[PDB]
């Protein structure tokens, strides 16, 4: 019925939820993402 | 009925939940992600 | 009925839950992820 | 700051909530009231 | 800060919650009240 | 800070919660009240 595919090919960090499928519920989902630094290529 | 696939090919750290499938529940899910540093390629 | 596949090919650390399938429950799931350092490639 | 007074002087049945003071929450409050019969004075 | 007073002087049955003060929570409160009969005065 | 007073002077049965003060919680409180009979005065 439902499908979810996530693909990432990057050096960047992942912050948060992936393929979140909250359904028929009751809740204030909160996602907090902080990153304080430097990245290079 | 439902499927979930997650693929990542990156040096970056993973922060959070992957393939979270909360269903028919009651809860304030909270995700906190912090990273203070530097990455290279 | 439901499937969940998670694949990662990265040097980055994993922080959090993987393939979390909370269902028909009642609970404020909380995920805290902190990392203070540097990574290289 | 806030006050609530409820007074009833009737033979009729009470069905539901009295002085409900839900505050700063998150929930679909549902009240169902059914009565199938006869009353007299 | 907050007060709640409930007074009833009736032969009728009480069905439900009285002085319910849910606060800063997360929950689908449900009240079901059924009465199938006859009352007299 | 908060007060709750409940007074009833009726022959009717009490069905449910009285002076319920759920606070800073997470739960789907459910109240079910059924009465199938007859009362007199």
């Amino acid at each position: 019925a439902t499908k979810a595919v996530a693909v990432l090919k990057g050096d960047g960090p992942v912050q948060g939820i992936i393929n979140f499928e909250q359904k028929e519920s009751n809740g204030p989902v909160k996602v907090w993402g902080s990153i304080k630094g430097l990245t290079e290529g």
